């Protein structure tokens, strides 16, 4: 399905700038010229096209076009339509010939979405944006992934004759990273669910391909088994993808050339506590739950006390099973996965001992009571109390000390302390953050626990980044968590355009500054109106959450009136107290705020911590290790989004030194079915991915760059301070290029896309 909210969004791309010349000098018109309308009932009755082919029929002037239906099948009927609505196709042509849409003599919005598709269709999903790779999803095993196309990327010794991929990438990074020894990193962008996670699979299991059999199993071993591990815990059934990352992922990667992993380090980040507790319809909670509670032994069954997916109440009971997943399979496959990772038999008991304690405790039924005469008091159910003494025991802590964490307000004047008692519902909210602070933490140290056998002795030098981010969601709830995932990848467009369209228009005007006529990515008016400390809506939701007095509507209001004069910022028309409109690169998102500040205070903390710190258990002491208690007021670090910023924000910048290797995935349609075009959702990931724009100022720019120094060498009869400057534009007049293919900068020779390419003879 496309919104019009999508198809709003979409129109507005829509821009035309080369013009039809598709008259014959005389007169006559062109004999068939192939153009593009936005003009035509086919276009106006079918949402997923955009664009119909026509013939332009002859006897028609440069004011009104007559025009035939060729594609999609026309009544044959000639109509009338203005040039201004006409675009120039790539007349006669072979998608499949070449990959890389740089030699497509156009490269406007109708010529890149016929160009991408009759390649997709073909089963071809990869294409060269320059530098970027489009890797689109056929949502269809392809069978390009396998060993066999692996070994023939590798192996094949000429770079030209190897067609676009992942692989390709992954190859282009591995060899820079080994001979110009610079640590080099991959960029995996797009929305939930438009590849990141399968292009990021597919490149480590390129570079665990080994040429050689002499390597240590153990740490590649280790990496490649943590992947399903990693997603059991990590990863979730959603209405836009049935195993979307409710985490970050970040890895640092020491591969010996050879194809092998010698060392690294993964680093999970911003998990998705409020999936644990809740699940909308139709979506899901983590799919080690019912992988779990489905493929459990007879034994571990009875000893944990386990029930069915459909009896815990912490799990949705309707949206159980997955469409095309197989629960019991994945878990087995998860099981040998945790074994080779260096985890006992034990160890396991013990994971799957904390999950059925995590499940049982969410099952216990907390109620009200009149008790201490404080009313509205915390009391656990009578019947429930049987459940939590084993919901505790699951989890390796003591039942009455939980009990006495909840149920019991604990505060503090002086050096002395002051008793009272928690009420039903802030006693519901402390067991059910007990719960999201075990899961949280189990993973965690499952992380940490790979790490301590993966990491270098040492420490990192040069090594591979990979970054599997949360791509843009949109749905009808928007929350803090959907708002935190859409800043991510905000910084992850920014990064990008700063690298691809940034460095690029300051080396122009450094030199020799052609257009004014470049980069289309205002990423730092949403950027800044989401993470520019003081004024932002982090910011007024950072400092509403310390606030004393501090509502949800509250911060909305303060994002309303300071925010206001910036247009990235769109308050909520109807029901304006709670909605707000964030125009982001993907288009207007809007979120209904409500449970914001709690949201962003959801971190357990206090005397509790201590409980699960001090259990007998040696896995439950380390769950939590390294954490400051202070048993009291908030501070700015312990800020949910607060710590987030900062995580973002330095791991990032880690990034902005390594070497950018951008891979641009597409969702072709939302309907989650291999061979089915819909233009509007494409075209809007063109934009957000900013690919047609990276061949448009690739082409129309210039993308030689050389020196003086280093031209004059190739021409080595030649060889000087301010001469050897005009040496050079004789060598380029000399060899046949025109004063608009060549540009002479301040230091440099500036040659264009099809310049560049005729002196290499
Ligand atoms: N190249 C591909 N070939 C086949 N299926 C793919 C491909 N890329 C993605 N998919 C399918 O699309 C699903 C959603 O993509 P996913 O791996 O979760 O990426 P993301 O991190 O963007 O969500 C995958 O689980 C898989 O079924
Ligand atoms: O769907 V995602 O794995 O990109 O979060
Ligand atoms: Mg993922």
């Amino acid at each position: 399905a496309v919104t019009n909210e999508e198809i709003k969004t979409a129109s507005k791309i829509v821009r035309r700038v080369s013009n039809v010349e598709a008259f014959d000098k005389s007169g006559s018109v062109f004999k068939g010229y192939q153009i593009w309308t936005d003009i035509s009932p086919t276009i106006e009755n079918d949402p997923n096209i955009m664009f119909v082919k026509c013939v332009v029929q002859q006897g028609s002037k440069k004011e009104k076009l007559t025009v035939v239906q060729i594609d999609p099948p026309g009544t044959g009927t000639p109509y009338d339509i203005d040039p201004t609505h006409a675009w120039n196709c790539n007349s006669q042509v072979d998608p499949m010939s070449f990959g890389d849409i740089g030699l497509l003599n156009h490269t406007n919005i109708p010529c890149v979405l016929d160009f991408l598709k009759h390649r997709y269709l073909k089963n071809q999903i990869y294409t060269t944006a320059v530098p970027l790779i489009v890797a689109i999803n056929p949502y269809k095993d392809l069978g390009n992934t396998t060993n066999e196309w692996i070994r023939r990327y590798r192996d094949t010794a000429d770079h030209t004759k190897l067609p676009p991929h992942v692989f390709t990438c992954a190859r282009e990074a591995l060899s820079n990273l080994h001979g110009v020894n610079k640590s080099q990193t991959i960029i995996v962008s797009g929305e939930s669910g438009a590849g990141k996670t399968e292009a990021t699979k597919q490149i480590m299991r390129y570079f665990a391909s080994s040429k050689s059999g002499n390597m240590d199993l153990r740490i590649q071993t280790a990496i490649m088994a943590a992947n399903p591990v990693l997603e059991a815990f990590g990863n979730a059934k959603t209405i836009r993808n049935n195993n979307s990352s409710r985490f970050g992922r970040f890895m640092q990667l020491v591969i010996s050339h050879e194809g092998g992993i010698r060392y690294g380090s993964v680093v999970a980040f911003l998990l998705e506590k409020s999936r644990i507790i809740t699940q909308d319809d139709n979506e899901r909670s983590y799919h080690i739950f019912y992988q779990f509670l489905k493929g459990a032994n007879s034994t571990m069954k009875s000893k944990f006390g386990l029930k069915g997916v459909t009896e815990y109440k912490l799990l949705n009971p309707n949206s159980t099973e997955v469409s095309g997943v197989d629960d019991v399979k994945d878990f087995e496959e998860v099981i040998e996965s945790l074994k080779n990772m260096e985890l006992s038999e034990s160890d396991i008991e013990v994971i799957f001992s904390i999950v059925a304690g995590i499940l049982t405790l969410g099952n216990v039924r907390l109620i009200e009571k009149q008790e201490a005469g404080l009313s509205d008091a915390a009391a656990i159910m009578d019947e429930d109390m049987g459940v939590f003494n084993k919901a505790c025991e699951l989890m390796y802590l003591d039942p009455e000390l939980i009990k006495r964490e909840i149920l019991i307000k604990v505060t503090v004047a002086g050096g002395t302390k002051i008793e009272g008692r928690w009420n039903k519902n802030d006693a519901e909210v402390l067991k059910s953050s007990l719960c999201k602070a075990m899961y949280e933490k189990l993973f965690l140290w499952i992380i940490r626990h790979l790490n301590s056998r993966i990491e270098p002795e040492g420490g990192f030098k040069t090594f591979m980044g990979m970054l599997d981010i949360f791509g843009f969601e949109v749905f009808k709830n928007n929350s803090l968590e959907q708002l935190f995932i859409n800043i991510t990848n905000e910084m992850l467009q920014k990064n990008f355009v700063d690298i691809v369209f940034e460095r690029e228009s300051k080396l122009y005007k450094d030199e020799g500054i052609s257009t004014a006529e470049l980069k289309y990515t205002s990423n730092k008016e949403v950027i800044n109106v989401l993470c520019e400390k003081g004024k932002s809506v982090l910011s007024y939701l950072e400092d509403q959450c310390l606030a004393p007095g501090g509502t949800d509507e509250k911060f909305v209001s303060s994002c309303a009136t300071n925010l206001k004069e910036n247009n990235k910022f769109t308050p909520a028309k109807v029901a304006s107290n709670k909605n707000f409109i964030i125009q982001h690169t993907i288009g207007p998102i809007q979120y209904c705020a409500e449970s914001f500040l709690l949201k962003n205070k959801d971190v357990l903390r206090g005397d509790l911590v201590e409980v699960i710190k001090d259990s007998p258990n040696p896995i439950v002491q380390q769950l939590f290790e390294g954490q400051v208690i202070e048993k009291g007021k908030i501070a700015k670090g312990s800020l949910i989004g607060s710590q987030f910023l900062n995580q973002l924000t330095s791991l990032m910048n880690l990034i902005n030194s390594t070497e950018p290797h951008f891979i641009r995935c597409i969702k072709p349609n939302e309907n989650k079915k291999p061979l089915e075009w819909c233009e509007p959702k494409i075209l809007i990931q063109l934009h957000a991915l900013s690919i047609l724009e990276a061949l448009v100022l690739r082409q129309l720019g210039y993308s030689y760059r050389r020196t003086f120094e280093e031209f004059l060498y190739q021409y080595k009869f030649v060889d000087s301070s301010v001469e050897n400057q005009n040496k050079c534009v004789n060598i380029l007049k000399l060899s046949g290029l025109s004063e608009s293919m060549y540009k002479i900068g301040k230091s440099m020779v500036f040659l264009k896309q099809e310049g560049a390419k005729i002196l290499t003879k």
